[PDB]
């Protein structure tokens, strides 16, 4: 199609590009250039010389990352976006960052939900009619997020477990067909490429060593990280620090004293993605990032709560077959692991590379998964004892 068109779609990172079926399926099915999907939220915007985009370009790897996510795109929105690219996951390989900031009790806004959801994702969703627990929970959550919804009756039938009437099926495949065609019509202008690749990827190639060396990458990361953090003591990027933290830094101290990520509906939402990976036989590495621990000190973010959160996430993942886990939750104290407060960069990007690039450069079949419906449950949403003792 167009390698440079796909290259710039792969790092555009706009909401409209997230829900563009044409863009992502195009890049993810190109048979002459391999794009691998990287699911996460705002973490992908932290361009610097060690960002995965830059690395896979410089050393010309047997793939390029296609990024899928933006602030607020947690697992429910991710699952529904996945509904638009089902072939591209089949027997595929994928990176999926589990951001722990996701797992709050009330979750995100309905407004943040709308900016990734659309009716193509919903018609796709209803078109695959399986009245299983996963369908039911999906429908339940959608009606929770957007209660004044089109095709509400069908969503209520799916959410109660009931089978869809001949008339329902026909309606939903017709709306499917139209939404697909609307995507194909509007993605050219509605979902156009950024300057992100030209302005925040390619420049950085000047800085990387012609010959690959993790030691050289680490040195470059520390030099550049030092250049871009002389405005504070948290080792937080200058621009992020003046733009989001400078003004209210006093009012901030202590503000996370009691905040937890241990109870969340996002646990069930995650289950939706795991079901999707299994049904599509996808081989995934799940990335867990830590938080600048100096920051966690200043805000009171309790690291043992973080550790229990990570543990429960990992339990859900491993107990089912998903064992590829680049878990960096305890690496937040390493100088320049993070680029901001809760987003890794620089050295963190190199650590990210060390596990992920081996995973993605060397695709292997996906193991056998055993899914466990008890993870959609309210009890698992609230459970806080030892993860092993759930049953």
């Amino acid at each position: 199609y167009s390698y440079e068109a796909e290259k710039r779609s792969a790092v555009t990172l706009t909401n409209e590009n997230f829900k563009s079926r044409k863009n992502k399926t195009t890049a993810l099915s190109d048979q002459n250039h391999r794009f691998v999907p990287y699911f996460g939220s705002s973490e992908w915007l932290r361009f610097d010389a060690l960002h995965p985009a830059v690395l896979a370009e410089k050393y010309d790897r047997n793939y390029r990352p296609y990024f899928i996510g933006q602030r607020g795109s947690a697992s429910l929105n991710q699952y529904l976006g996945m509904q638009q690219m089902l072939p591209e996951l089949q027997n595929g390989t994928a990176v999926y960052v589990l951001s722990p900031q996701w797992f709050t009790k009330k979750g995100y806004n309905s407004a943040a939900f709308q900016q990734f959801f659309n009716n193509d994702q919903l018609s796709s969703f209803l078109s695959q009619n399986q009245t299983d627990a996963n369908s039911q929970y999906a429908a339940k959550r959608i009606l929770e997020m957007k209660p004044e919804i089109t095709m509400k009756s069908q969503l209520s039938k799916v959410a109660k477990g009931q089978d869809l009437n001949t008339v329902d099926k026909t309606y939903i495949q017709f709306m499917a067909e139209l939404n697909r065609r609307e995507d194909s019509l509007f993605s050219p202008l509605a979902a156009s490429n950024n300057a992100n690749y030209d302005k925040k990827v390619l420049p950085y190639l000047k800085e990387l060593p012609d010959q690959f060396s993790y030691d050289a990458l680490d040195q470059l990361a520390v030099r550049d990280a030092e250049a871009h953090t002389k405005s504070n003591d948290f080792g937080i990027d200058d621009r992020f620090y003046k733009e989001r933290l400078s003004k209210k830094i006093g009012k901030l101290k202590g503000f996370q004293k009691n905040l937890s990520y241990e109870v969340s509906q996002e646990y069930g939402d995650l289950q939706l993605v795991l079901n999707q990976f299994a049904k599509s036989n996808t081989n995934v590495i799940f990335v867990i990032p830590p938080v600048n621990s100096k920051w966690m000190a200043y805000t009171g973010l309790n690291q043992d709560m973080y550790d229990a959160t990570v543990s429960k996430i990992r339990y859900q993942l491993e107990s089912q077959g998903f064992t590829n886990i680049a878990d960096f939750s305890k690496d937040g104290d390493q100088p320049y692991f993070m680029q901001d407060t809760i987003h890794m960069g620089w050295k963190g990007w190199v650590a990210f590379d060390r596990v992920v690039n081996s995973f993605v450069s060397n695709p292997t079949p996906a193991p056998s998964y055993k899914l466990n419906d008890r993870f959609y449950s309210k009890d698992w949403s609230g459970y806080t004892g030892t993860p092993s003792q759930f049953k």
